[PDB]
């Protein structure tokens, strides 16, 4: 009994990231709650595996855009909240220039009260002392806008975007995103348009595991 | 297909698989005799130590090599499916903690038996009685109860094996098993193993001894 109703208020976040990296094996649990009527995430993932392999950076993307808020004139664009609860499945590929790719697949969806993102990641060709593997990438995240296109073939969105991430000698590694949607129960197509993106990356002073305390803004714009 | 198991076969055994997201590589390579239900196996672990103990692993890494005595040939599913052979689907639930998922193909490669599998396994305690290597090195005596699956055109089965813990205490895993070929009455299979350490050999591994004859209908 609902829809975009599932996102009234505030809503408890479970993401599990099951990733592998040249190898180099993962796993990442984060809890925490999204308010998708102010556009709100506030999450605390732990690498449960031990240290990670790469920089926690280059997972903020692939670790709930149904979190995104839509201004009350674009919700009939609201794709995300309109597979709700059965989700959808996201996919992902990453392009670092001049290193290596991830590849991604997740099923978001309700289980029960709660929202689910559940992640495949596998990465492939990365540079040993590029600024992934080597871990040259500050503890940053930057502003973007996720290009939004229908795809009315497999009735579902298409996503573009370029991420921006610092690295520490003052040089920017850049990491093409290509991604798509799909239903995976039977949604709004929408008009071509963007979110646009804001992250704080911190930490909790009192915790061991290798972490990652995350706070976030996003808004929906690009139609009038 | 019963034919190809009348003498001592070679086998070679391949588990691909990560629990709790740590992953890890096993090869097996061996004897089987399934005249008197005999398996002689040595496991290494490529990849090094293992984030699991060896024995959650054993019932997991070729049931073929049962004995079915002459009254009950016409009741082995698993050697009927040869050469082709069989997918073997597992979910294993170890009480108050995580839980494998398995999925092996079991046929003939030439004239070596070859089981190759897959195993995700989510959801255990970091201090618990596997992450925290809590179990004894050793393997006890079970029943494997088997059913037909005529709807798949197999069997499934069920069973609970009794994993000793260092305190004393006993670490339960519930098994529940599907095998379609890529049929029997109801019978149980009754297993015996010893498990032992080869002194030459570094790589973290098991050396498995076991035995298994069908029992269940006179
Ligand atoms: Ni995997």
């Amino acid at each position: 009994r609902k829809g975009e109703e599932l996102f009234t208020g505030v809503v408890p976040i479970l993401i599990e990231l099951d990733g592998h990296v040249n190898g180099h094996c993962f796993f990442v649990r984060g809890e925490g709650e999204g308010d998708a009527t102010i556009g709100k995430l506030s999450l605390k993932f732990i690498a449960t595996t031990g240290k990670l392999p790469v920089p926690w950076p280059t997972l903020v993307t692939t670790l709930v855009q149904c979190f995104s808020r839509y201004p009350d004139h674009m919700k009939r664009h609201d794709f995300f909240k309109s597979a709700m609860p059965e989700g959808y499945v996201q996919e992902r590929t990453i392009y670092f220039k001049d290193d290596g790719t991830y590849k991604t697949r997740a099923e978001v969806k309700f289980e029960g009260d709660t929202l689910v993102n559940r992640i495949e990641l596998k990465g492939i060709d990365f540079k040993e002392d590029g600024n992934i593997l080597g871990h040259k990438l500050e503890y940053n995240f930057n502003s973007h806008k996720v290009y939004i296109t229908a795809d009315k073939q497999n009735n579902g969105i298409k996503a573009n975007f370029t991420i921006r991430h610092n690295v520490e000698d003052g040089s920017v590694q850049l990491a093409d995103h290509y991604q798509q949607n799909t239903p995976i129960g039977d949604v709004d197509l929408p008009d071509d348009h963007y979110l646009s993106t804001q992250t704080i990356l911190s930490k909790d002073l009192n915790e061991k595991r290798d972490h990652m305390v995350l706070l976030e803004y996003v808004t929906a714009a690009g139609i009038t």
